């Protein structure tokens, strides 16, 4: 069963199955990918659409009518299959002139290039409908303290985001943007290493409501963070305008692995958390097939990424819906997690015996929690072993 | 040489020194210290002042008569010594009726119970000089996905803490809050998990001007984070009200070693940021002599933090005075990234063709960052070896 | 279902369930529980059996009095029960005598102390039946590179293994030792602090036979390492003679979670390892429930432990026999894994243009490995999806 | 000062300043370097001699002639400058053919061929004068638990590394092998992941003799471990036939910075092992160059590597003729740590009073070990602060 249909609004990146395999230590294990044979593929597996960087869909360097024929064939592909796309973003990372960075590069010609580079693609964005524009800054930062004063770096990548904001309120454009962290991998630290520090620096734009977080698992996992509770933050904030799904394990090398390889248990609380919140947003993967994969692997991974998250949405219902996990949930007080503290006010807390002089310490402290139990349901559900 | 006096403004909690080395596996290999012992040695050592949680300086449950006279000690102890207190904190971890939180406590009882002890010693804090107030939520948090809810968790957080600001400003107190990150230990994960996390939920609070960060050098490394740069990141925020010095090797428990040891090279970055900023706050130290150490070891741990301080405060000044590093600097075009990229604004911008249409981006590629050849004076000037 | 019983040869350590809740950070919060109570509740539960170390059965320092009526009300509670003791072992690591090690402390009356202590206890573990006792050495290793040369420390590990190889031989015993790897956590680094670094150590020893590794999941996950395939590797050296089961959220403090919980896939992989290559020692779980757990916790979490197992032991088998999964093995060639690469020989294999000359390098890189079909199985075996 | 001379026996892989900066988000940012120019450069720096794999030196499907003239080019350069060639390897991991394994593919044929591509190189390895032949089997692993089971990847790599055996002995060569662990990167899990699995898997081999381990800083750091230490228990195993050093920043993917760059006091304790133990085999750099630099910057980093070898070499000699160390050492009873525990016999250590009945335990625990005067002490002649 699980079959995912484009009402599931499930999304991939051209740069995902279109991945050649090259890696730090490796040449391609698979031919180029035509973006107009990726969307046919998507599209039969039951996907909702697709996103591009710049360069996945114009060659760099491409002559305009060049670029407009590569847009022409593309669009002809979405019309045939009825693909949306909900999201692009821009490339500031591939080509060596970036080797420093976009936004925060030590040369200020650079960072003037990658405004320009940015803001063309917006413009082809909002032609193809989308939505939100992802910005994934893996080139700033640094592999030496010298090399980057952060502080300055900051005051550079809020005149970027400032710049951007006031080219798309000028255009009239809809648009928002999501900014992406990473804590490391291609530079030795990448700044806005994670979403506390993405949303950190958003507050601090001129125009906060036009940016977003696009968190995603691997990044957060490669510090060791929890997945669930950063995007937890990101809603609690109203931030997660665009997120991107994949698999990871732990803190290695950023391993894209199809979303729900990597931590399994952490894929569940994720969506179980995404649709509890009633997320709206693409359900977005940023993945690679392994390089051991030919074509065939390429689209069972793709495949895979939607049936488990189907999989996991099941499993996180019914668990939810359980007489016995609601039971559970309260006997592990999560109701009185969601009842304000103190709505009686301060000077009542104050003037409230019950929570100091008389408050009975140890009987509280010898109140279980009852989490193992409450946790091996979860277990339960999340195997089919109910 | 390198030898401090209280002008450095060096401090210690009474609990880092008076820690008696019990671990997960292991009993007390020390004696507990009187404070007034503590005070009498750092004092003697060239520390500026100490610190405290409330059960550090009146054991828990202590009467008010036991509690004016262990407050009556320490004041005649800090008289005698001319040492100071700049910071105070509650402990809201180590009591069991504490296992699941203080403000994010599932139970109610439990946070309304943290709040009032937080708010007895914020009095007892201001008796006593201090200017800041750290916050260390070190049980907030959860080891399993259906324990903790934390939108609502971080609802009942942002409730507490606007309670404390309510109260600070109805006493007309001038002490601030410093929310101290840790992404994990002892809860499987802690809610604000790293200086990014604490900074976005700052900005939520009612009275955000009232609370900055605490950062810990280890706290953020146990995320396997760039500490200089997350402190860069506060300072940019106008947040680093109050700093932990200790040392850490990368991504493990909580070691706490003396400042110094740990991430070396880090030690050196981020002494050079801070006096680079101007940061005017205590350098306060949050470590742990090894239980290996009797207590002549405990001294000789709380001196070396201190000299180690004032070594790397001496090589990172050599390196900015140096012509050469100035030189390196400006080859590796660290004033370019103090420029604006486009104060010329984004209608200018846009019509620049050097910024696009003739934007020479292989020229651009070409030239190097001589990043090495700067972070090799680095290295030099860190180990004298120039 | 799923429900344990005596022949899964389920085993618990005294001091999991029986583990009051102190951590780095907080106080106890359970009471301690009586060995003969522990043993009652485990064997309600299903389980076959209990370790112990020496000081969890008999109080440090008690009289020969004492020892012998703790030992006559243990072995009353095994005889009531059925219960076994397969596996016993020495704490090395409680006492602050041990602060800088047993085997390899740098003093060396404390060395042979440790080796007495041991020697005692391995006569109690004979007389209780057990097979196999464990060595922890979790205070040997350093915070710091001078406080221990690691040749040196090597060779009194060496000498003090081989003195307790000497004793059993001696004695005629029959029992086993298995040394257990971490790799840091109470010292900052551990020596062995893997299995391949037990592994490795043992073949120096005077009478390797005697001598295996008891891996714990936990451990071998704070380095970041693949659990199944280390013991995989103990396994090809013939030397699994015990293992530890519980979850691990990769590279944190030692979190001693209930088996299961963690890192969920490994824990399928691991059984799916065990059952395969007929595993016949005991299934131990070296767990701690969380200090948030009152004692109706604790036995959820225990029953948990072999709950998992049992659902993950089903799952696992019903992959290796589905005809589908086993056509998926041999498309990606795992049939072709198993058979020898050169049979035939060195010459043959110099003489065969087939292997060189001849090789269609292209058409070999050509085909697919057909590994993401075959893990999307395993996924929908693992969650009951098929 | 500091300036290397060959005398100091410091070598360099081609592929290590002619890395042309490709990494998996990103084009190259160098020129592709003739090795006729690198052993010029290099030899001007004061290196020793170089290393190569075969394809850095032939590229991959060269003819005979083409093959012929590129090694007279190579033999020319080297007869030029007086440069060696101590240590080659084959690249059994760029090519796509090697998308699963070398030696543990799981096609067969490609098993075969990786051997007869490894032979041939050993061959030109000989002609060259190299007595060190290194095997890192970077492809050797896989990311999903049903693609590779590990007992039979450990039967198919001992075949491989059996036969090299058998045809080096065949040939009379007197070259060794020295495998290289690395735990991940390329693949998820790489097979003998750390330098303790690979000492462990060698006591396996039918010829253990003729083969040792190539550690390198990185790779043990990659798991969080203390490089060190495991070049200790290399040295104690005698299995130390080369080194690979550089500098990791902890849990990440493979940085191949500078050496002494990343982890500044590990880089301190390790020359202080290699130097104290008499390590007499090449210090060979694998590092990369940051892609930020030209080839100004490469050879700036390629000199830092031998600065930092050279400065550390001068503190850590420093310390340990320092007589204040010297006392400290005593101090901490280091010399106690490398006496033999019970020289006088099991007998004797069961019948001594002092070593259980009579041994006061409470005294022995009271003694502090001095580890952080005697670390400060490391510090301070590390910094040049005596
Ligand atoms: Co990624
Ligand atoms: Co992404
Ligand atoms: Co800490
Ligand atoms: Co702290
Ligand atoms: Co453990
Ligand atoms: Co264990
Ligand atoms: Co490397
Ligand atoms: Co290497």
């Amino acid at each position: 069963n699980y079959q995912p249909t484009p009402e599931d609004r499930f999304t991939f990146g051209l740069w995902t199955v279109g991945w050649q395999g090259r890696d730090p230590f490796g040449d391609a294990t698979r031919r180029a990918l035509d973006p107009v044979e990726s969307v046919r593929r998507l599209a039969e597996l039951g996907a909702h659409g697709v996103t591009f960087h710049d360069d996945d869909l114009i060659p760099f360097g491409s002559s305009d009518s060049e670029r407009e024929e590569h847009v022409k064939r593309f669009r002809q592909a979405l019309d045939d299959t009825g693909m949306k796309v909900p999201m692009a973003t821009t490339n500031l990372f591939t080509h060596p002139v970036f080797k420093d960075g976009g936004f925060t590069a030590n040369d200020r010609d650079v960072r003037r290039y990658a405004l320009r580079k940015t803001i063309r693609n917006i413009d082809l964005a909002v032609e193809l409908g989308a939505e939100t524009y992802v910005a994934w800054g893996g080139r700033e930062g640094a592999e030496s303290g010298g090399a980057k004063d952060v502080r300055d770096a900051l005051d550079r990548m809020k005149e970027a985001f400032d710049l951007l904001g006031e080219y798309v309120t000028s255009q009239g454009y809809d648009i928002r943007f999501a900014i992406e962290p990473k804590p490391n991998e291609p530079r030795g630290d990448i700044l806005l290493p994670t979403v506390g520090h993405a949303l950190a620096f958003i507050e601090r734009l001129e125009r906060p409501e036009l940016y977003g977080v696009n968190p995603e698992v691997g990044h957060e996992q490669m510090a060791g963070l929890n997945f669930p509770h950063g995007i937890a933050q990101a809603l609690w904030a109203g931030k997660l305008f665009h997120i991107d799904l994949n698999g990871q394990n732990g803190i290695k090398y950023d391993q894209d692995l199809r979303f729900g390889a990597g931590d399994l248990r952490a894929a569940f609380w994720l969506v179980d958390l995404l649709e509890s919140a009633g997320y709206s947003g693409p359900r977005h993967f940023d993945f690679k097939p392994p390089r051991t994969e030919d074509f065939d692997g390429v689209w069972a991974s793709a495949a895979g990424c939607m049936r488990n998250y189907l999989i996991l949405k099941e499993r996180a219902a019914a668990f939810r819906a359980d007489p016995e996990v609601q039971e559970a949930l309260r006997a592990s007080r999560l109701d009185e997690l969601a009842r304000p503290t103190a709505a009686d006010g301060l000077q009542a807390l104050l003037d409230d015996r019950s929570a100091f002089e008389e408050f009975d310490v140890d009987a509280a402290a010898a109140r279980g929690m009852a989490f193992e139990r409450l946790d091996q349901l979860a277990m339960d559900h999340l195997l089919g072993a109910r």
